[PDB]
């Protein structure tokens, strides 16, 4: 759930998941349309993509559990749309930690009409 995938980020790259990450570029927020506007763009990008692929599932609710093995994101056994959800998020912690280095304020708060173009999953 959002409380897991939060800590895991801010754990991750010292940024609080709001507001850093959850009105940021063009999928880094509610929904998601046009062309990824950077790299930690394209990692919500992504995202939203493998949260795409668990249908049946509640990725926003259904909470999990990892653990940390000396830095490294452990996904706890738990239910199948558990353990999915949380590869997801873990996936997007690395992703977005990956990228700090060209994170840019000036895609905070993007106004949607500069969200145009097509990309599929
Ligand atoms: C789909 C959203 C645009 C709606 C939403 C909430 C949210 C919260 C409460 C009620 C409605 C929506 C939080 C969110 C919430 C709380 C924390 Cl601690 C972190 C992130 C986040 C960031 C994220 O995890 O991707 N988002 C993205």
């Amino acid at each position: 759930s959002l409380l897991e995938f939060g800590k895991m980020i801010l754990e991750e790259t010292g940024k609080l998941a709001i507001p850093s990450y959850s009105s940021y570029g063009c999928y880094c927020g509610w929904g998601g349309k046009g062309t990824p506007k950077d790299a930690t763009d394209r990692c919500c990008f992504v995202h939203d993509c493998c949260y795409g692929n668990l249908p049946d599932c509640n990725p926003k609710s259904d909470r999990y559990k990892y653990k940390r093995v000396n830095g490294a994101i452990v996904c706890e056994k738990g239910t199948s749309c558990e353990n999915r959800i949380c590869e997801c998020d873990k996936a997007a912690a690395i992703c977005f930690r990956q990228n700090l280095n060209t994170y840019s304020k000036k895609y905070m708060l993007y106004p949607d009409f500069l969200c145009k173009g097509e990309l599929k999953c």
